């Protein structure tokens, strides 16, 4: 299956494992993962962040053929299960010291969920984009601007985290493709760039 195609130790997931819009996995409601994971279930998620970082490393992006991105969801991978990768990198000061905290987000999450949310919305000024979508996509995709997600760590371990910012938006975008939501559900039909007074944007 493709699971086993992934979880082969020398495998490194690349842009040929991820799935392409209109395929029906993008459009399903993926399944919970029951804990403790299987091995499969446990060093998928180790894969997924591992093309994250690659994904982000100038070298390897290269190598394998990738561009920088922040979030996976288990479904771009034809994987119909709860399960996302999220890094989200800070960046250099002027002077070109590292910051403080490589990122302000780092997580492998089973399960994840919106349990509450800020009743403002968010948008990235820059809209959003999909590694399965090859199509330019204009607009605002609208988010709550701050959620309160709960999810499980690999070792079961239960977490509940409020978040903000780019943080907030990464998760909620990974969270859509394991409800069978994609970006472009959440921009404005008639007018891509319609601002409703209130909403954040963040550049
Ligand atoms: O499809 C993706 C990665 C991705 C590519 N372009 C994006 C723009 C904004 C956000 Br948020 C996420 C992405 N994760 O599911
Ligand atoms: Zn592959
Ligand atoms: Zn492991
Ligand atoms: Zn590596
Ligand atoms: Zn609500
Ligand atoms: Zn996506
Ligand atoms: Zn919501
Ligand atoms: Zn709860
Ligand atoms: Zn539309």
């Amino acid at each position: 299956a493709a699971i086993d195609k992934l979880v082969k130790a020398s495998h490194l997931i690349d842009m040929n494992d991820i799935i392409r819009e209109g395929n029906p996995t993008l459009r399903k409601v993926a399944e919970e993962v029951t804990f403790p994971l299987s091995e499969k279930e446990e060093i998928l998620g180790e894969k997924m962040m591992q093309f994250l970082k690659h994904s982000q490393d100038p070298i390897m992006a290269e190598k394998l053929g990738l561009r920088g991105g922040v979030g996976l969801a288990a479904p771009q991978l034809d994987i119909s299960k709860r399960i996302i990768a999220v890094l989200v990198p800070n960046v250099e000061d002027a002077q070109g010291n590292p910051p403080k905290e490589a990122y302000s987000l780092q997580e492998v999450m089973y399960n994840p969920k919106v349990v509450s949310h800020s009743v403002q919305d968010a948008a990235l000024s820059d809209g959003e984009g999909c590694l399965s979508v090859d199509r330019e996509v204009p607009g605002y995709v609208v988010r709550h601007a701050r959620v309160t997600i709960e999810y499980f760590d690999k070792t079961g371990e239960k977490h509940r985290l409020k978040l903000k910012g780019y943080n907030s938006i990464v998760v909620q975008h990974e969270i859509d493709h394991i409800d069978g939501i994609m970006f472009y559900d959440r921009i404005n039909e008639k007018n891509p760039f319609a601002v409703k007074e209130g909403l954040l944007i963040l550049e």
